[PDB]
C-alpha cells in the first residue's frame, strides 16, 4: 500500500512516462518478447505496429495519476481492465513477467534520470495494481466456472451458421463442440475468439460483442471484415470471413465486459451505434423488448444500405413493437436509398434531429462505434443536460482512448 | 486480494510445496542468479550447502496456510520480515524478479502436478504478500530517512575502537565517516553490515544487534567469531575479527527489528541470554537502568569465564544498581571458575533456580540465544504461568524457526 510520498512521486512523474511512452512501449515489448516469446499469442501483433498503444499508455499513466487518491474511481476503471484481462485469459503468474520488463524498459528509456525514487515508486504502483487486478480476475474466473454452462480458459465452439448481414458484416452462430449448455451473459458483454493466424505463425485473440440474446445453447457474433482501404487488412476478421466456415471450430472465452444494460431496470434505454458498433445494441434491444416494455430508442448510423447490418430485421421490429423507436442515419446514401423511405436522416447521427424522441426521463444512453463518432455522441448528449452517470460506452479498440 | 477458493487451494497445497521445498529452493536460486547474478550480493552465499532455507520455506508455507484466514496474525510476522528486508535494502523493483523465478521453480519442480489452479493461487499469494511487504518497507525507509541522523541505503562508518570481550567476541565501535549524528534506535534492534568478501568475490550482508545504548554519535556491535570446529568458518565474522581494524570502513544499514523494549514503560524487564545472545540485552540493560528504575534481572548463560563477554562490566553494574539482579550460569566452568564467586549456578540457564527473583508482577521477558536455548527458556517461562504476550524473542538466524 502506497505512502503519500510514493503517490506524490507517481503524480510528479506520470508526464515523464507519458512523453517517453513510445520508447518505453517499444522497449517493453522487445524485452518481454525476447524472454517470453509465447506471450505473442496473447498480445495483438497488429497494434504492435501503429502509433498508438503509446496514446493508451499516456492516457493510463495520466488517468492513474490524477486518480491515485480516489480509490473508488480507481476500482471502477480497474474493473474494465479485469474484464478484458479475463477475456484474454491473463494469469496471475504473468504479472511478475510484465512487471519486470515494464520496469526494465522505464529504466532503459529514462537512462540517467531513472532514479531509485522513481523506479521504486512505479514498482510499488505496479505491485499494488497487480494485486487488485489478480483478485478481480480470479473472482471473475470463478464466477464463470461455477455458473451453469460456464468455464475457465478456452472452450471449443463449432460454427453452426454463417450469415452475411451486409457486404462487410457476417454473423456466426456458435455452439460448443461438447454439446453442453453455455453460460448466460448480460446484453452488451463480449466473448473473445482465439484462433491461429498462419500469416503470423501465432494465435491471435479478438473480442466480439455477443450480438444475440442469451439462450443457454448458442452465441452469435457479428464480425465486420476489416481493411484494405489504405491500410493493411485485419488478421482475424478476414480469417473468420474467408476461412472459418460452417462446421469449423474456434476457441471462445466465457462472456466478460462491464458495458451492459441492467436487465432488472424498468427505466428507458437509448442505443446509439455507428457501423459495426450496433452489435451489443442488438442484444440489448432484444432483451429490453421483453415486456417489461422497457422503452428502447435504437439510433443507428451507417454509410448506406449496402453496409447497414440487419436492416430488414430492425425495421420489422419497429413495426411490431410500440416501445421501440428506430432512427437510421445514412452518411453517404446510395442512388437507390431514399430518405423518409429506406432511412430517416442524411449525414451522421445527430441527436438534435430526434431530441424529443431521445430525452426520455430516467434514460440510460449507450454508445458504441468508432472513437470520433463516440466523442461526437458523448458531447451532444452532455449538451442536452444528461448526467455523465447516465452515459455508457464500449470501445472496439482500447477502452482508454476517449475517457 | 484472495477469494475463498484461492485460499483453499493454498491451504490444500502448502504440504506439496513444503515437501518439494529442497528442489524448489535449489531451482529458484539457480534461475534467479542466472538472470540476476547481482543479487548474490544481497543473499547469504553460505547457503553453499544449506537446508536451513528448506526448513524455513516448509515452515513459512505451512504457517502462511494455517493463518491465511487471520490477517492480524499474518500482519505481525510480515512486520518481522519487512524489518529484515529493510535492513537488507530490498527494493520494490526486485519483487517481480523474485516472483517470476520462484513461480518458474515451483512450476519446474512440480512438473505435471503444477496445475493452473495451483500456480495461480500461489502467484496471487505471492503478489498479495509482495504488496503488503513493499508498503511496509517503504514506510520503514521513509521513517528512517526523516529522523535526525537517519538515512536510506548504506552509510559509510569507520571503526573507532575494536575491543576483545572474550576469546571469541570482539566489539566494534562505529562512527559515520561523514561525522554527522546517527539515528536513535529501540534497544534490541540491529543494523546490517555490508562488506566485500574477497574469498567470494561478492559483497555479503550480516545483521548485528546494536550492543550499546543510543547516544547520537556511534553504534557498537559485538561479533562472535564463527566456526572452525567441524564446519567451515563463517565469512563475515572472521573477516571482521581479522581484517577490519581501527580506521577501516564498513557500510551499515539504519537500525531495524521488532524485538525491543518499550522505553516508555515503567514495568519490569527480565533479560535471558545465551552466549552472544546478550548483545541486544546490554543495550536494553543500559537504557532501563536510567531511573525510571526500572527493574532489570539480567540472566546470562555462557560456557565459562574465557567466553563470557563483558563479564567485569556486568558484575560492576550489579554492585552499583539496586534495581539490577544479575544471574550468571556457567555450563562448562573452567578449573579457575568457582561457583558462588565467579558465577552463580553451574549448567544451563534454569529459571526455577531463580523463580522468586524473576516472577516480578507485570514483567516482560526477553530471550536471545541459539534456538534450542530459546525454546528451553520459552517453555520454562510458560510453565510458570507467564502469558505468551509477555515473552519476546529475536533469532540470530531466521526469525521463523521456533515460532
Ligand atoms: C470489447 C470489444 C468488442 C468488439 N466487438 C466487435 C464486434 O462485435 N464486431 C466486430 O467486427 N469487431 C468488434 N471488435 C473489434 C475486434 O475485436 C477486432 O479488433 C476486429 O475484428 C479487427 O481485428 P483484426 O484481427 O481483423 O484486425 P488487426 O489485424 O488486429 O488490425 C487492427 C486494425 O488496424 C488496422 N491496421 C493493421 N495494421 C496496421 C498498420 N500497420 N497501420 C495502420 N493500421 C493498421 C487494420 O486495418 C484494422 O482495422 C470489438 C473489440 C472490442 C475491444
Ligand atoms: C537479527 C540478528 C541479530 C544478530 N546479532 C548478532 C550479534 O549481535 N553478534 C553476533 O556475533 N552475531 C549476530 N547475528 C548473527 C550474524 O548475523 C552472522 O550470522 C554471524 O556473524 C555469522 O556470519 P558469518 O559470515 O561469519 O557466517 P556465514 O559465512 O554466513 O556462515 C554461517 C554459519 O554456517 C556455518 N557454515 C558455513 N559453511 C558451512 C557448510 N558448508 N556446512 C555447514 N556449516 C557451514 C559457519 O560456520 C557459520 O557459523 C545476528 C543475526 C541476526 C539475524
Ligand atoms: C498491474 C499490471 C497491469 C496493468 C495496470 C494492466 C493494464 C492494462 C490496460 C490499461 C489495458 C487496456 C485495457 C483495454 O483493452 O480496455 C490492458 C490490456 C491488455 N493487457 Fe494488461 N495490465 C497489467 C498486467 C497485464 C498482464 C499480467 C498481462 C498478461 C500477459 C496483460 C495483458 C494484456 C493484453 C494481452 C491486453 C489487450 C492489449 C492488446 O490488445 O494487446 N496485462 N492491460
Ligand atoms: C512476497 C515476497 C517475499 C516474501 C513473502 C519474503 C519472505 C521472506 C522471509 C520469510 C524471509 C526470512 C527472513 C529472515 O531472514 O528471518 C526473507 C528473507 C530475505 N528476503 Fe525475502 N521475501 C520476499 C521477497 C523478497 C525480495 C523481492 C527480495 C530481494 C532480493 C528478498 C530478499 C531477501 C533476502 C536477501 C532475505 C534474507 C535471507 C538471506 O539471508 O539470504 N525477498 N524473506
Ligand atoms: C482505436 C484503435 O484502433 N486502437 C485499437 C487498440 N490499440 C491498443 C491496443 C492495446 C493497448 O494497450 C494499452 C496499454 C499499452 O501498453 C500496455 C500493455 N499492457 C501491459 C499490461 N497489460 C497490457 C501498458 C499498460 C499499462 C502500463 Cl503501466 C504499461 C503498458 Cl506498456 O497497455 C492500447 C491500444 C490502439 C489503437
Ligand atoms: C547461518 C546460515 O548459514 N543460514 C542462516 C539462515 N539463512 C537463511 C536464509 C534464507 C532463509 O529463507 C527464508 C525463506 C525460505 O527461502 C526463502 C528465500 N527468499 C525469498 C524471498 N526472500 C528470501 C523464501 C521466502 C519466501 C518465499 Cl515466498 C519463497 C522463498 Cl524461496 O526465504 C532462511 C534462513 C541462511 C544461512
Amino acid at each position: 500500500m502506497l505512502t503519500q510520498k510514493t503517490k506524490d512521486i507517481v503524480k510528479a512523474t506520470a508526464p515523464v512516462l507519458a512523453e517517453h511512452g513510445y520508447d518505453i512501449i517499444k522497449c517493453f515489448y522487445q524485452r518481454m518478447f525476447e524472454a517470453h516469446p509465447e506471450l505473442k499469442n496473447v498480445f495483438n501483433m497488429a497494434h504492435q505496429e501503429q502509433g498508438q498503444q503509446q496514446q493508451a499508455l499516456a492516457r493510463a499513466v495520466y488517468a492513474y495519476a490524477e486518480n491515485i487518491e480516489d480509490p473508488n474511481s480507481l476500482m471502477a476503471v480497474l474493473k474494465n481492465i479485469a474484464n478484458k484481462h479475463a477475456s484474454l485469459g491473463v494469469k496471475p503468474e504473468q504479472y511478475p513477467i510484465v512487471g519486470e520488463h515494464l520496469l526494465a524498459a522505464i529504466k532503459e528509456v529514462l537512462g540517467n534520470a531513472a532514479t531509485d525514487d522513481i523506479i521504486s515508486a512505479w514498482a510499488q504502483a505496479y505491485g499494488n495494481l497487480a494485486d487488485v487486478l489478480m483478485g478481480m480476475e480470479s473472482e471473475l474466473y470463478e464466477r464463470s466456472a461455477e455458473q451453469p454452462g460456464g468455464w475457465k480458459g478456452w472452450r471449443t465452439f463449432v460454427i453452426r451458421e454463417k450469415r452475411p448481414e451486409s457486404d462487410v458484416i457476417t454473423s456466426f452462430i456458435l455452439e460448443p463442440a461438447d454439446g453442453g449448455p453455455v453460460v448466460n451473459f448480460e446484453p452488451g458483454q463480449y466473448t473473445s475468439v482465439a484462433i491461429d493466424v498462419p500469416a503470423l505463425g501465432l494465435q491471435q485473440i479478438r473480442q466480439y460483442s455477443l450480438s444475440d440474446m442469451p439462450n443457454g445453447r448458442s452465441y452469435r457474433i457479428s464480425v465486420k471484415r476489416e481493411g484494405g482501404g489504405p491500410q493493411p487488412p485485419g488478421y482475424v476478421s478476414n480469417l473468420l470471413h474467408d476461412h472459418v466456415n460452417v462446421g469449423d471450430q474456434v476457441k471462445l472465452a466465457a462472456p466478460y465486459g462491464s458495458f451492459h444494460i441492467d436487465v432488472d431496470a424498468k427505466t428507458p434505454i437509448v442505443l446509439i451505434s455507428g457501423g459495426v458498433g450496433l452489435t451489443p445494441m442488438v442484444s440489448m434491444l432484444k432483451v429490453a423488448l421483453q415486456a417489461p416494455p422497457r422503452q428502447v430508442v435504437f439510433v443507428h448510423g451507417a454509410r448506406n444500405s449496402a453496409v447497414h447490418a440487419m436492416r430488414d430485421r430492425l425495421r420489422e421490429a419497429a413495426k411490431t413493437y410500440e416501445n421501440l423507436d428506430l432512427f437510421v442515419f445514412y452518411d453517404q446514401p446510395l442512388p437507390e436509398d431514399v430518405q423518409g423511405r429506406d432511412y430517416d436522416y442524411p449525414g451522421l447521427v445527430d441527436v438534435k434531429q430526434i431530441e424529443k424522441s431521445i430525452l426520455l426521463p430516467d434514460a440510460d444512453y449507450y454508445i458504441c462505434g468508432p472513437i470520433p463518432f463516440m466523442r461526437m455522441q458523448h458531447d451532444a448528449l452532455k449538451n442536452l443536460g444528461i448526467h455523465e452517470a447516465r452515459i455508457h460506452y464500449e470501445v472496439f479498440g482500447p477502452d482508454l482512448f476517449a475517457e
